[PDB]
């Protein structure tokens, strides 16, 4: 985990899941979840799915793995609660980036 950046902060997203107790779940402890994501620049790379994919890939494997030797057994819906916010953050960092490609 070396040579990729880091885009700006944005407040953290709110994903529903099919109910409402997982919304405040996360909810209430939100501030340990992401709220920024890892990429790279529009150098050329750029793309909307397979961009978002990595970069939620890198930022969810440096929650997921601090976490299980931080005394955390997380799982697929403790992971997938981060998930569903890094891929909303990944959206949000490349649209970010890519606004200043209509005042270039």
């Amino acid at each position: 985990l070396g040579g990729y950046m880091l885009g700006s902060a944005m407040s953290r997203p709110i994903i529903h899941f099919g109910s409402d107790y997982e919304d405040r779940y996360y909810r209430e402890n939100m501030h340990r979840y992401p709220n920024q994501v890892y990429y790279r620049p529009m150098d050329e790379y750029s793309n909307q799915n397979n961009f978002v994919h990595d970069c939620v890939n890198i930022t969810i494997k440096q929650h997921t793995v601090t976490t299980t030797t931080k005394g955390e057994n997380f799982t697929e819906t403790d992971v997938k609660m981060m998930e569903r916010v890094v891929e909303q953050m990944c959206i949000t960092q490349y649209e970010r980036e890519s606004q200043a490609y209509y005042q270039r």
